[PDB]
């Protein structure tokens, strides 16, 4: 089936930060709103049968003294800090844009709970596709929060994947920022291709994915395996649709993924705050579509998650069609969505033209597009993987 991560708790836990609000329910009301969850399997949170094994769980990427660091700050935050708990905290990036506050360590673990259960709904083959748009957080590193995010649930769900049995990951990340997180967390892995476009500019964060000058992409076994394609602000539907269409299609057919874990933050979206790219969520078409159903036309057991996206209800209005689509590729049955936002809770939000459609106007490439040919040839001959070369040359 398609599955998709909520519950009770789950959507008051991804609602308590004050970075991202009650982004996740006017998501999920939307979704509901558009009659899409008897559709659905509801997929629960993974919870745990001691603290002990939620550590084990986390610290499969994390460490443990930074583990303690946040959840000591979010005891802290239900009571000022020492000088002492502020060094402490300091030394694991715990401020600045990831602040403490009452709940964040209950708020960080949700989305690792609910990632870690959909990788498991896909391993078990009772899902071919699982979403999971509390979830996304692709900045957070070992040892250091980073851009809101506190722990790094991708990758605890890519290593969950890796480890079920050659498992191959194909991760794939559309966010305007490049993942860099998942990227570093897999940087000498071979089984775990990621790629990733974003905007690149000096100045903007995170501030890699790009040159460096040269791409790093990987070392030791891991060389060739981080993918990087970043594009100038402006870039529109079909210009960003076609940047990364060839490349996602010789990515597939290359390294033949037993699954993919996609990354879909909003924030490209041209009615963001950011404004950097100006995609959009039309189904007559949006880049965003474009890329999901290209990737689920591989027929390969697929994770969908989250990410920023910081116009809450235009991240809606997009997640509700990937959602829609999701399911009409999957199941192969017509989802039939109004062109008018239904009433509902969160109605007075969508104003004031109360449409789904957004409310928007709507040579460098070919080097890069040379650029990873080269690299994925590189990957494939250091891993020893059959192919046709101009069957993949000939997408472009
Ligand atoms: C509406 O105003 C805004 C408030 C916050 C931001 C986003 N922002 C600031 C730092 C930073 C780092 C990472 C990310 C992100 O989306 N990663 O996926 C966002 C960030 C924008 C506008
Ligand atoms: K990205
Ligand atoms: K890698
Ligand atoms: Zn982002």
């Amino acid at each position: 089936s398609v599955g998709i991560v909520y519950g009770d708790q789950y959507r008051q836990l991804c609602c308590s930060s004050p970075k991202f609000g009650d982004r996740y329910a006017l998501v999920m009301d939307l979704i509901n709103a558009y009659k899409l969850i008897p559709e659905l399997s509801r997929v629960p949170p993974l919870q745990w049968d001691s603290p002990s094994r939620m550590y084990e769980a986390v610290t499969a990427f994390h460490s443990t003294e930074y583990v303690d660091a946040l959840k000591k700050l979010q005891m802290l935050h239900c009571e000022e800090l020492t000088a002492d708990d502020e060094l402490l905290m300091d030394s694991f990036s715990l401020n600045y844009d990831c602040p403490g506050f009452p709940s964040v360590f209950d708020y960080s673990l949700a989305a690792v709970q609910g990632s870690l259960a959909a990788a498991s709904a896909l391993i078990c083959r009772h899902c071919e596709v699982v979403i999971n748009w509390g979830g996304g957080w692709h900045h957070a590193k070992r040892s250091e929060a980073s851009g809101f995010c506190y722990l790094n649930d991708i990758v605890l769900a890519i290593h969950r994947l890796v480890s079920s049995t050659q498992t191959r990951v194909l991760y794939v990340d559309l966010d305007l920022h490049h993942g860099d997180g998942v990227e570093e967390a897999f940087w000498y892995s071979p089984r775990v291709v990621t790629f990733s476009v974003h905007h690149a500019s000096p100045g903007f964060f995170p501030g890699t994915g790009t040159w460096n000058p040269i791409f790093l992409n990987g070392a030791g076994r891991g060389r060739f395996s981080a993918f990087n394609l970043p594009l100038e602000e402006g870039i529109n539907d079909l210009d960003w649709s076609n940047a990364i269409g060839p490349i996602l299609d010789s990515l597939n057919i290359v390294i033949q993924p037993s699954y993919v874990v996609v990354q879909c933050g909003a924030d490209c979206l041209a009615t963001d705050p950011m404004r950097i790219f100006r995609l959009t969520n039309f189904y007559p078409l949006s880049g965003y579509l474009y890329a999901i159903k290209k990737i689920l036309s591989w027929k390969v057991p697929t994770l969908i998650l989250g990410g920023g996206g910081y116009n809450f209800p235009d991240t809606a209005r997009l997640w509700t069609r990937v959602t829609a689509l999701t399911i009409e590729e999957v199941k192969g049955k017509k989802m039939t969505i109004s062109p008018e936002i239904p009433e509902h809770s969160y109605f007075s939000r969508y104003g004031p033209d109360f449409e789904l459609d957004i409310d928007y106007f709507p040579d460098s490439i070919q080097k890069h597009h040379r650029r990873i040919l080269e690299q994925l040839r590189n990957y494939a001959d250091l891993n020893k993987l059959i192919y046709d070369y101009d069957q993949v040359y000939q997408l472009y």
